[PDB]
DNA sequence: TACAGATTTTATGTTTAGATCTTTTATGCTTGCTTTTCAAA
């Protein structure tokens, strides 16, 4: 496993290749390097992140294929408990909810959220809602209207 | 206007809620000293 390793010599580029890896853009690829950089040391293993803070802006930035593939996100955790070389999918997770007490306050991880429309894993015109107690929110219970859509163009093929 | 009755005035007692002040005791900072685990050789 790369998450017990400690104090690593991490250069500059593995970390954009490892942000390639996952189809992050110049931004907040350069954000989670910039990230890196100023807690460089106060590290114990850059390693657990480097992982959570690629997988906590994997989720964000991809949300909109996430809620209409669920598989996207078994997927990409595999990939990463991959490039991780660790067979638990535990410590993956346990990793992302590490990193998200330290980048749950920052101005452009709340730019990331506001761009993408994340706000953990929500809309705003839902999460206002949610947030309010409103009887009339959106329940994860009846089929999405384009999920629906999309199943009758499957049937018709 | 006289008057019985009802209410007010003056006067005091009973009980609870809270304020203030003092005295003794907990506690938080200072400073110097000893033990201990964690980030490099």
């Amino acid at each position: 496993s790369l998450l017990v390793k400690k104090y690593c010599k991490m250069t500059t580029e593995e970390i954009i290749r490892l942000c390639n890896d996952f189809e992050l853009p110049r931004e907040v690829a350069y954000k989670i390097v910039d990230e890196y950089n100023i807690n460089a040391s106060r590290l114990v293993c850059p390693w657990q992140l480097v992982c959570g803070l690629v997988l906590n802006c994997t989720f964000i930035v991809f949300n909109e294929r996430r809620r209409k593939d669920p598989r996207i996100d078994h997927f990409i955790v595999s990939k990463m408990c991959s490039l991780m070389l660790t067979s638990k999918v535990d410590d993956v997770i346990e990793c992302v909810k590490l990193v998200k007490e330290l980048i749950i306050g920052e101005k452009w991880f709340r730019d990331l959220q506001i761009r993408y429309d994340d706000f953990d894993g929500i809309r705003y015109d839902e999460i206002i809602f949610r947030k309010l107690g409103s009887m009339l929110q959106t329940t994860n219970i009846l089929v999405t209207d384009d999920q629906y859509n999309i199943w009758k163009k499957r049937i018709e093929m």
